[PDB]
């Protein structure tokens, strides 16, 4: 038809790819060096837990370098590819590929952390740089398997001008099966884990306080006792306790200041002592000894107890509001991605504008993610300090 008044010529949009090198691919770029340059250098923070952090800073900081830069040329010119035919499937295969790796990262995160509260007895039988190591590779592999549909496939090619996108038409399935793997399956383990986390953390917090009152109970077992015999093993009830409360958290393998776990070593210490008076037969005078452990009580295991439940539970908090701010932000994208293969009454054109941009809000979640997170820790946030006043030493 003829419509002398279709000036649909798109206007330029530079101010918009300005904000985004500004807001979203200097804070992604500038934000991952920081996180890894402090793991690399700063020896007070190599080990287990930040090799694997490291990886997700690398993961984060590849999508602001070669998928965020020529994301910016989908936005300046709008209608085709300037790059390369190759670069397309490149690029693409790098944006499913690093996208997915960051929500799969922090999904391992999540289970390590619970996996921390549940069973705390595992220093270096696991949690090692071996075990470092596995779940790296792993998460890599997952993350490869999600983003291989598309170069495999590739975009359909008459003239060697192609549109680089993912159309409903030609991966419709992967567009729904494979935001199913990259983000619906590590939010349902995220949401399900969370709850676990919870049940974790009460059912710790019970247990401490039974351990608490059976310490003390039998202080007074001991302390009323005519016989021998019933001094003995009140004495040994209270051994067991007591390494059943040092048992809920790591040795301080770690801390510059009081270390109030040390206070079983020394209340066994105590105990036993006090349990070889009860063999020879000295009643009166091992009472006298068991009246000593709540010295023991009253200096460390008191500010123990409240210590470890308070710190697990500040520190589960805080990682569950960053991750949810994590997967929020990248629903609007996943969410109209898999409407775009389940609606046919949503007009497609409109429906990959929302895409063109919620594809940024996620950007901006994976790119400042690892800062946000690693800013809770004091030694990565006085690193953070040094580095941006240009300081190494
Ligand atoms: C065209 C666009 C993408 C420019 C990219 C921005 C890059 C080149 C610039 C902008 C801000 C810069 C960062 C600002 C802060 C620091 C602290 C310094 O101790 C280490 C380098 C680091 C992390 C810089 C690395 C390079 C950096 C990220
Ligand atoms: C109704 C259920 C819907 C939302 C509630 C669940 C909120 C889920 C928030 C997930 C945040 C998260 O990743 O938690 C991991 C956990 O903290 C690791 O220790
Ligand atoms: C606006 C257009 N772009 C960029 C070219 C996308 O829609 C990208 C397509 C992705 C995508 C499609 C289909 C399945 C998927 N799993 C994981 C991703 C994914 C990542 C996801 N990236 C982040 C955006």
């Amino acid at each position: 038809e003829e419509m002398k008044q279709i000036v649909e010529e798109q206007g330029n949009k530079l101010h918009w790819a300005a904000l985004l090198i500004l807001m979203v691919i200097i804070p992604t770029i500038g934000g991952n060096t920081l996180v890894i340059l402090a793991v690399s250098l700063e020896k007070k923070l190599q080990y287990a837990t930040n090799y694997f952090l490291m990886s997700l800073a690398v993961a984060d900081l590849l999508v602001g370098l070669f998928v965020m830069p020529i994301a910016l040329l989908t936005i300046m010119f709008e209608a085709m590819w300037p790059l390369p035919l190759v670069l397309c499937p490149a690029w693409l295969f790098l944006d499913v590929l690093f996208s997915t790796a960051s929500i799969w990262h922090l999904c391992a995160i999540s289970v390590d952390r619970y996996i921390a509260i549940k069973k705390p007895i595992q220093a270096n039988q696991y949690n090692s740089r071996a075990t470092a190591f596995i779940k790296i590779t792993v998460v890599w592999l997952i993350s490869i398997g999600i983003a291989i549909p598309v170069p495999i496939k590739g975009i359909e090619t008459n003239p060697n001008n192609i549109t680089c996108v993912l159309t409903k038409e030609r991966f419709g399935d992967f567009m729904l099966f494979g935001s199913l793997a990259a983000f619906f399956t590590p939010l349902a383990i995220m949401i399900v884990t969370y709850f676990l986390t919870i049940h974790a953390l009460q059912k710790k917090a019970a247990d401490l306080e039974d351990n608490w009152e059976t310490l003390n109970d039998n202080l007074k077992v001991i302390e009323k006792a005519d016989n021998a015999a019933q001094v003995k093993d009140a004495l040994t009830k209270m051994r067991a306790a007591a390494l059943d409360a040092q048992k809920a958290t790591p040795p301080k393998l770690e801390p510059e200041m009081k270390d109030f776990r040390h206070g079983f070593d020394i209340l066994v210490g105590q105990i036993d002592d006090a349990l070889k008076l009860a063999n020879e037969g000295k009643v009166k005078e091992a009472q006298a000894a068991a009246e000593q452990l709540k010295t023991t009580r009253n200096a460390y295991i008191q500010k123990y107890l409240v210590q470890t439940i308070s710190n697990e539970q500040r520190a589960s908090k805080v990682l569950g509001i960053v991750f949810f701010l994590f997967l929020l932000m990248w629903c609007p994208f996943f969410i109209t991605n898999i409407t775009l293969v389940l609606c046919d009454s949503c007009n497609q054109t409109t429906l990959q504008m929302l895409l063109e941009i919620f594809v940024w809000i996620g950007y901006v979640s994976s790119g400042v993610n690892p800062l946000v997170y690693t800013l809770f820790n004091k030694t990565f946030r006085d690193a953070f300090g040094r580095y941006i006043t240009c300081n190494y030493r």
